[PDB]
């Protein structure tokens, strides 16, 4: 349970089995199951993303509905239409509950506040490229629950994990 005083961080992302996450401005696969997944967890919850995150969803689609959109940057003339643009992770974390959308330098910023981590690992063999997002690596003070290979309707192989610490 989340009581309302407190602030509770989680990240959410997917990755290949490589630790990808990103490559050229968008996510290299679709996974539907995914897509659920993602929004059966932070639907109404605060989101909080970095910059090149929000550019690289479609101008029609964002703010993604449901959810408080939150943004970061650092350029004080970057502008969100729709969603509040904030310069630093302790102006983002203001909510009881708070799930980190991505990308790869906003999960290594919110990394040390966390205390979830909600991972899709997608069966796709694309290997680590220069320029490349990746998902953050998890130490040995996180303990996580690996889900077995499960199949997707676009017929490649995933998996779930959920990690916790104190
Ligand atoms: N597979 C997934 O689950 C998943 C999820 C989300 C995104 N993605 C992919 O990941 C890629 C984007 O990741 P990325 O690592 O390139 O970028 P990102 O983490 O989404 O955004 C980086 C930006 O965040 C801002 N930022 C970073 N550190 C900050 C700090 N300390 N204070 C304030 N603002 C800060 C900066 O904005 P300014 O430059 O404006 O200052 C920086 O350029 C894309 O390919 C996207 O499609 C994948
Ligand atoms: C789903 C990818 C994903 N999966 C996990 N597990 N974690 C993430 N963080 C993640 O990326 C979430 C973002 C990309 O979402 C997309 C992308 C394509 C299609 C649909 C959506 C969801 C739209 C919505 O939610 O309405 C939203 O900005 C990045």
């Amino acid at each position: 349970l989340v009581p309302r005083g407190s602030h509770m961080v989680g990240l959410i992302w997917a990755q290949a089995t490589s630790g990808v996450i990103g490559r050229g401005g968008d996510i290299p696969w679709r996974l539907p199951e995914d897509q659920a997944h993602f929004r059966e967890i932070t639907m109404g919850h605060t989101i909080v993303m970095g910059r090149r995150t929000w550019d690289s969803l479609p101008a029609k689609v964002r703010p993604l509905p449901g959810r408080r959109n939150v943004v970061l940057s650092r350029q004080a003339d970057f502008m969100a239409s729709g969603a509040e643009v904030v310069g630093s992770l302790e102006e983002a974390l203001t909510s009881p509950e708070t799930w980190v959308i991505g990308g790869g330098q906003v999960y290594a910023l919110a990394l040390p506040y966390a205390t979830r981590c909600e991972v899709t690992e997608v069966d796709i063999g694309l290997p680590r490229e220069a320029g490349d997002a990746l998902a953050p690596v998890l130490d040995e003070t996180w303990r996580g629950e690996t889900g077995e290979w499960r199949f997707s309707r676009s017929g490649l192989r995933y998996r779930l994990y959920s990690y916790h610490r104190s």
